[PDB]
DNA sequence: CGACTAATTAGTCG
DNA sequence: CGACTAATTAGTCG
């Protein structure tokens, strides 16, 4: 398996203010948001897998 | 095709 | 240890 990325402050920070407006990213906006930050699109693709499934399991719990 | 999901697996750190 | 969460799996979706 791929090793466990470490988001800094600065790209946490960024992708949860972007999560606050947008949950759901279009491609281009995926694209332009990951090199922004200096990841790929599938770390930011996870994340945004893993912050909805963080949300749902807490309207669940 | 490649988005999504729930479930799972496994690393981080208070 | 345990909440958290990054990465993987095995499906669905028109």
């Amino acid at each position: 398996r791929k090793p466990r990325t470490i988001y800094s402050s600065f790209q946490l920070a960024a992708l949860q203010r972007r999560f606050q407006k947008t949950q759901y990213l279009a491609l281009p906006e995926r694209a332009e948001l990951a090199a922004s930050l200096g990841l790929t699109q599938t770390q930011v693709k996870i994340w945004f897998q893993n912050k909805r499934s963080k949300i749902k399991k807490i309207m669940k719990n």
